[PDB]
C-alpha cells in the first residue's frame, strides 16, 4: 500500500465530501460514483457494499455515511477501478496532478483584467461555509488548516490577514475571504486557477477547466471610448514619499485606525489592500497597491484605473514628490489622479514646493486635495476610497 496512493485518495475523499462533515452521504456517494463511472446503482444495492464495509471494519460507516477509512478500505477491496477515479480527479501515472488540470490555458489580451464570474463566487461562498464549523462567519487558523488539507503547500502567507477584512482576533472574515480570492484572480490569475484546482472546482462544478471560473474583461481602451465600464474590480496605485502615510491608507480601507495598525507585525505587512466600496449604489472592489518609494517608477507600477498621490501635511518636502511624479507620468495621462493630504490630524506646515497643493490641483484640472487621517477613535473615513473608485469608474466626469 503505497503512501502516495493513499494521499491522493484521502484528498479525493476530502473533495468528494462536499459538505465537509467527515463522511460521504448517499448524495455525495451518487455524485462521485456518477462522475467517475456512469449510473448510480440501486439505493439498496449501494448498501450491498455499505454493509460489506461494516463487516470488516467498525469505523467505515458513520451515521449512514461512508467514512475515510471505509473509503480507503473499498480501495483495498478492489486491488483499474482506482485509476479511473484517480484520472477523473486530475492525477497522472505518478500520482501527481497534471499540468492540464492545475494550469489550464487562459491567455488574457493586453489592457484586460480578470475577475471571478458569479458561479465562481458561489463556489467560494459554499467553500467558506463548509469550513466555518463554528458558524461565526470567520475562518479560524484551525478552520484554515482544515481547508488547506487539499493543498500541497500553504497557499496563503500570514500577510493576507492585513490585505483583507478580519475580525477582532484577526481571523479572515467572510467578505475578507472573497476579497482575497478577488485580489488573487486580478493580480495572479494562474495562481488562482491553480488553487481552484486544489479545491477541485472543475470537478465539483463539472466544467472543462478551472479557467471556466474567470471572466476576462474587455480592453480598457474601449472602456474609454465608450466612456463606460462593466468591471467590478479597480486597482489604485498609492504613491508618495517615505513614511508619508501610504500604509495607513491601505489599512484604512480595511477599517483599521492608527491604534489598530500599530499591532501589525514582522511579516504581517502587506503592500496590497482590497475591500468592497459602494459608488452611487453600485458595489465595486477597490484594490490598493502600496508603492514604496523607489528610485524608479516603472510602467508596471504606474498602470492602474486611478492614482492616489499621497503627501504628508507635517512634511514640508512631501508634496514636491507628488508634483514631480505627476508631471512625469500622469500629467498627460488618461488615468485619473487624486491628491491626498494625509496625517491631517497633525499640524499643517508649509510645503516647500513653489506652488500650493490647492493651486496645483486647480491648475491641472484635478479635484482639490483631500484631507485624510487614519488616526481616529473608531474606523477611519472611507470618503477617499469612495472618491477613488468613483473616479476609476467615471474618469473625466
Ligand atoms: N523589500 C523591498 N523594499 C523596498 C522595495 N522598494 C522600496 N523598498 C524600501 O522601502 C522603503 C520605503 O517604503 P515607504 O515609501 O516608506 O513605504 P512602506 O513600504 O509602506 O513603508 C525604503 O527603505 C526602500 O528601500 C522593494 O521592492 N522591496
Ligand atoms: N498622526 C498620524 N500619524 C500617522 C497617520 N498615518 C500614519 N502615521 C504614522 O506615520 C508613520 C508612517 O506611516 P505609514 O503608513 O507606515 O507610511 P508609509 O511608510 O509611507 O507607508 C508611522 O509612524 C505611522 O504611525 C495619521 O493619520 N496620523
Ligand atoms: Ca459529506
Ligand atoms: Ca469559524
Ligand atoms: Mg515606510
Amino acid at each position: 500500500m503505497k503512501p502516495a496512493c493513499i494521499k491522493a485518495l484521502t484528498r479525493i475523499f476530502k473533495i468528494s465530501d462536499q459538505d465537509n462533515d467527515g463522511t460521504l452521504n448517499d448524495a455525495e456517494l451518487n455524485f462521485f460514483q456518477r462522475i467517475c463511472f456512469n449510473t448510480p446503482l440501486a439505493p439498496q444495492a449501494l448498501e450491498d457494499v455499505k454493509n460489506v464495509v461494516r463487516k470488516h471494519i467498525s469505523d467505515g460507516v458513520a451515521d449512514s455515511g461512508l467514512t475515510l477509512k471505509g473509503f480507503l478500505f473499498l480501495h483495498t477491496l478492489f486491488i483499474e477501478t482506482t485509476w479511473t477515479v484517480l484520472r477523473r480527479f486530475g492525477y497522472d501515472d505518478d500520482l501527481d496532478l497534471t499540468p492540464e488540470y492545475l494550469f489550464p490555458l487562459l491567455k488574457i489580451p493586453p489592457d484586460c483584467t480578470t475577475e471571478l464570474n458569479h458561479h465562481a463566487y458561489l463556489f467560494l461562498q459554499s467553500t467558506f461555509d463548509k469550513h466555518d464549523l463554528d458558524r461565526d462567519c470567520a475562518l479560524s487558523p484551525d478552520e484554515l488548516k482544515d481547508l488547506f488539507k487539499v493543498f500541497p503547500y500553504i497557499p496563503w502567507g500570514p500577510d493576507v490577514n492585513n490585505t483583507v477584512c478580519t475580525n477582532e482576533r484577526g481571523w479572515i472574515t467572510y467578505q475578507g475571504f472573497l476579497s482575497q480570492w478577488t485580489l488573487t484572480t486580478y493580480l495572479d490569475v494562474q495562481r488562482c486557477l491553480e488553487y481552484l484546482g486544489y479545491l477541485g472546482y472543475s470537478i465539483l462544478t463539472e466544467q472543462e477547466s478551472q479557467a471556466s471560473a474567470v471572466t476576462v474583461t474587455r480592453d480598457k481602451k474601449i472602456d474609454l471610448q465608450k466612456k463606460q465600464t462593466q468591471r467590478n474590480v479597480f486597482r489604485c496605485n498609492v504613491i508618495g514619499v517615505k513614511n508619508c502615510g501610504k500604509s495607513g491608507v491601505l489599512q484604512a480601507l480595511l477599517g483599521r485606525n492608527l491604534m489598530r495598525q500599530k499591532k501589525i507585525r514582522e511579516d504581517h505587512k502587506s503592500y496590497y489592500a482590497i475591500n468592497t466600496v459602494y459608488v452611487y449604489g453600485q458595489e465595486k472592489y477597490l484594490l490598493l497597491h502600496d508603492i514604496s518609494e523607489s528610485e524608479f517608477l516603472t510602467e508596471a507600477e504606474i498602470i492602474c484605473d486611478v492614482v492616489c498621490l499621497v503627501y504628508d501635511v507635517s512634511n514640508p518636502k512631501s508634496f514636491e514628490y507628488c508634483a514631480r511624479i505627476f508631471k512625469q507620468h500622469f500629467m498627460d495621462s488618461r488615468i485619473p489622479c487624486l491628491i491626498v493630504a494625509a496625517k491631517s490630524d497633525l499640524h499643517e506646515v508649509k510645503q516647500e514646493y513653489s506652488i500650493s497643493p490647492t493651486d496645483f490641483c486647480r491648475k491641472h484640472k484635478m479635484p482639490p486635495p483631500q484631507a485624510f487621517t487614519c488616526n481616529t477613535a473608531d474606523a477611519p473615513s472611507k470618503d477617499i476610497f469612495v472618491k477613488l473608485t468613483t473616479m476609476a469608474m467615471y474618469p473625466h466626469v
